[PDB]
């Protein structure tokens, strides 16, 4: 299983929130504040640079997939969709993804959710119905972890996820 | 009247609308092939390096602004997002702007568009309700620029969007 952090943000809440379920569910994690890329501008020597090649294989060698995101301006991180021009349905095609946005709280947290979605049911792959939104309240920024009142909520989307995972 | 580039492939063909439109109707432009910024990070010194102050600028500036941006997995160019989450509220605020997207032909090009207004309203942004969408037929690879059937079309795209910038 991986899990992609979507916060560009060294000292982002979702980063934490990726660190989290990354670690008590021991999975592949790929924290985009440290692992960064060129900006795409598709071009041959690019699709084959350093990290390029890693996260294409990363990513297609990952059953299912944990997609974590900050909404910004009522999408998904700049950063993640980024990451996400780089690759395609050569490695997304079929495999099972679980969407999870991390807002500021309030009614914030769907439009980037649908904005994921979106995005993956383009590149072929398979999004579970069950989504999540994690609010401030959510994120105990203080330890740098996920608040307990979350917790639950979490379990089950993961959970969900291989359900999916071990099905087709 | 500003004009936004988003495919950050100096050879893209959204590269192509993005300098006939900003050149026939003598608009600022801003080619994101080259003018390029660091992925965002949420930082103070980054808010304050280079080319971000100016986009600022140039954007806060403007009366009325022609975002185009390429289909890319069924959303705008994780560039052009990447360089809007630079910006804010605070240089979109109520300003008047007319999406445009470029898509491989099909029925592409809606999710694109759909997503930039999404996010431009989240910035409190005015989308125009006209919208448009280019596909390679109507773009003349060959000799750089927009083919003839499509000009009628961009006309009163860019007409509507300024009628709206008088009005308020
Ligand atoms: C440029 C910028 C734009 C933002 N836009 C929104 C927004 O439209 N809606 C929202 O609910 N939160 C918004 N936020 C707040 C983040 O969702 C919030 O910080 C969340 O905790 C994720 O933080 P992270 O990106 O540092 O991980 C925005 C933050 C920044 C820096
Ligand atoms: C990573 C990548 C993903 C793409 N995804 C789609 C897609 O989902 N649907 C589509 O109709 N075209 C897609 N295209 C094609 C572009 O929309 C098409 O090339 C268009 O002419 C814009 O080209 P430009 O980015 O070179 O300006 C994609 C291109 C790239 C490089």
């Amino acid at each position: 299983m991986l899990v992609i952090n979507g916060t560009p943000r060294k000292h982002g809440r979702t980063r934490i929130a990726a660190s989290y379920i990354a670690a008590l569910y021991h999975t592949d994690l790929i924290d985009l504040s440290e692992f960064v890329l060129p900006v795409f501008n598709g071009e041959a020597e690019q699709s084959e640079l350093l990290k390029v090649q890693e996260l294409k294989q990363r990513v297609t060698k990952a059953d299912a997939i944990v997609l974590l995101s900050p909404e910004y301006h009522s999408g998904m991180s700049g950063a993640l969709k980024n990451a996400l021009d780089f690759l395609s349905s050569e490695q997304f095609k079929y495999k099972p993804v679980a969407l999870l946005a991390v807002a500021g709280g309030g009614k914030g947290g769907i439009n980037a959710l649908n904005n994921m979605r979106t995005v993956m049911r383009g590149v072929y792959a398979n999004v579970i119905p069950k989504q999540l939104v994690l609010d401030p309240v959510h994120i105990d920024v203080e330890n740098a972890t996920v608040a307990e009142n979350i917790k639950e909520s979490i379990k089950e989307l993961v959970e969900e996820l291989s359900m999916f995972a071990k099905a087709g």
